[PDB]
């Protein structure tokens, strides 16, 4: 018949997106030298790593970039924005 099946040829790949990210919680999600962050990879599956690039002349913030899969890379981000995200009422005592 027509014997015209196409569409392969998808080598390696990996999803990555950058988030902005507010030094002050980023102490809180890195931890000293970045044990917390670490663990954060595993529970998205995806990578974290937080660029620095010396931030002058720009508002004070931390771009993180989260390398992985398309369909992990965005669930993580969510898990990190939530990380130092804040609301007003709180679980916590104090």
């Amino acid at each position: 018949g027509s014997s015209g099946s196409s569409g392969h040829g998808d080598g390696p790949g990996n999803a990555v997106q950058e988030i902005m990210i507010p030094a002050s919680k980023a102490g809180l999600v890195i931890g000293k030298g970045g044990e917390t962050i670490k663990q954060l990879q595993e529970r998205a599956g995806v990578k974290m790593v937080m660029i620095q690039d010396g931030p002058q002349n720009t508002g004070a913030d931390k771009p993180l970039r989260i390398t992985g899969d398309p369909y992990k890379v965005q669930q993580a981000k969510e898990m990190v924005l939530e990380l130092i995200r804040d609301q007003g009422s709180g679980p916590s005592s104090g």
